[PDB]
């Protein structure tokens, strides 16, 4: 079937949905959009992660948990908030062409952007749609309450 405003509206309400994955890193950058800014921040990022895990050193664990609340970052292991980033501090979703399981996003207010790079355990795909169902939902109920 199709996804309707109410069908979105109960799959993100409360803890909405969640998903397993690592975080690899985060980077500041200069805007708040950009494709090969994106991509240049993902390419340094994994390669400071692999420099770790040849020693060693392995991505965190995480939960990230998607919801009208926007992206909540959580600690596997503790179950620690560790990052909470509202859907309105949330300017650009980055796939990344060259790993169908990671992905990106850059959040903060005018001259405090950074980017955060996610390895899924799973496809990436479901999560980045999801991310854009969660936007489109929060715009339709907004324009909706607005032409009222």
């Amino acid at each position: 079937m199709e996804k309707t405003d109410e069908y979105l509206l109960a799959r993100f309400k409360g803890d909405g949905v969640k998903y397993k994955a690592k975080l690899i890193g985060i980077d500041d950058v200069p805007d708040a959009r950009g494709d090969k800014m994106s991509q240049d921040s993902m390419m340094k990022l994994k390669g400071m992660a692999a420099a770790g895990r040849s020693q060693g050193q392995h991505k965190q664990r995480i939960w990230v948990n998607i919801s009208l609340s926007g992206i909540k970052i959580i600690d596997e292991k503790t179950g620690v908030i560790e990052h909470e980033h509202p859907v309105n501090k949330i300017s650009f979703i980055a796939r990344d062409v060259t790993d169908n399981r990671a992905f990106g996003y850059v959040c903060g207010g005018e001259g405090q952007h950074q980017f955060f790079a996610i390895k899924t355990g799973q496809q990436a795909e479901p999560l980045v749609v999801d991310l854009k169902d969660l936007f489109q939902v929060i715009y339709n109920v907004k324009k909706k309450e607005e032409d009222k």
